[PDB]
């Protein structure tokens, strides 16, 4: 398991949990240095917790599958969370079985179902460390509709900084003032799958992508990413989504 305090928190606490959020996913090779993440864990080893504890010491605990850092549902108190999606019902069979009552959330987790919940983009949704201590406290209540805010931010925060240093450094520069994701951050997100992909295919093309990877840069620019020289995999991506699963 994994632990994130937001009381005392600061960039480098944040920067030695996604450290070890990171170091938790299994891999056995890497593919240019970067970790391969696993085509598939069996039983209960798929599933990772992270403990998250808000300012006031509240906590909850949130499991993700560590052969694509998916969230899979929480537990907040004595009641589990799970998305409406088969992944998560098979992970309900192994994590929280302890919880008094479960509820299925009304939404799977990907971006776009918990954007129509949330009823807002995540381009107008402010990420940093205090939302992620709101998310959190949002969590210890059932409300869906502000539910699927607070799980994109958690989701941000938690998975999508640990595939990316650049996110990750994002959300340090947002360690005392939210501010929402720069386009680039969202980009990223988006071409998670698609990266890894490319990342896997050049190994025996000589670098090359097979197929060029269109980005948003720090200023805006749209960008191709064309090989393994670029700096999104010689310093960004920390995890590769395994071809097996994309
Ligand atoms: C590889 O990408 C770099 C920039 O990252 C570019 O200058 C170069 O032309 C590309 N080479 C190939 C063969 O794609
Ligand atoms: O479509 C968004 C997906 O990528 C993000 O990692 C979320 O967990 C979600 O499953």
């Amino acid at each position: 398991d994994v632990s994130f305090r937001l009381s005392g928190a600061d960039p480098s606490s944040y920067g030695m949990f996604i450290k070890d959020l990171r170091n938790a996913l299994p891999h056995t090779e890497k593919v240019y240095n970067i970790p391969l993440l696993l085509p598939s864990v069996s039983g209960a080893g798929r599933y990772l917790l992270m403990h998250l504890f808000n300012y006031d010491g509240n906590t909850i605990t949130v499991a993700v599958d560590v052969t694509n850092v998916y969230i899979m549902g929480y537990l907040a108190l004595t009641t589990s969370y799970f998305f409406n999606e088969p992944a998560a019902d098979l992970a309900s069979q192994y994590v929280f079985r302890s919880a008094r009552r479960k509820i299925t959330l009304p939404y799977s987790g990907n971006y776009e179902r918990l954007q129509i919940a949330a009823g807002k983009p995540r381009e107008k949704i402010p990420i940093g460390l205090p939302a992620l201590d709101t998310a959190i406290s949002t969590l210890l209540h059932y409300d869906s509709t502000a539910a699927a805010g607070a799980l994109l931010v958690l989701i941000q925060t938690t998975a999508e900084a640990a595939r990316f240093k650049y996110i990750e450094q994002q959300i340090q520069e947002r360690a005392y003032r939210d501010e929402v994701p720069s386009s680039a951050t969202i980009s990223l997100e988006n071409s998670w799958s698609g990266l890894s992909k490319q990342i896997q295919l050049a190994q025996g093309n000589n670098g090359v992508f097979r197929t060029p990877t269109v980005l948003v840069d720090s200023k805006g620019n749209r960008v191709q990413i064309t090989n393994v020289t670029s700096n999104v995999v010689t310093s960004n991506i920390q995890l590769l989504l395994n071809t097996k699963n994309i």
